[PDB]
């Protein structure tokens, strides 16, 4: 019920991709498909 990368506005997406040291290439949704794709992969 509030997740984190789900919808943040491309300014966010891009600012927490920035600061994982890894940007978010691609339109909004790609944005949003970048930090969850990346985010679900990535996890120990």
């Amino acid at each position: 019920g509030s997740a984190d990368y789900s919808s943040l506005t491309v300014v966010q997406l891009k600012d927490l991709l920035t600061k994982r040291n890894l940007s978010v290439g691609g339109l909004k949704n790609e944005l949003v498909q970048r930090l969850i794709k990346d985010d679900e992969e990535s996890k120990g």
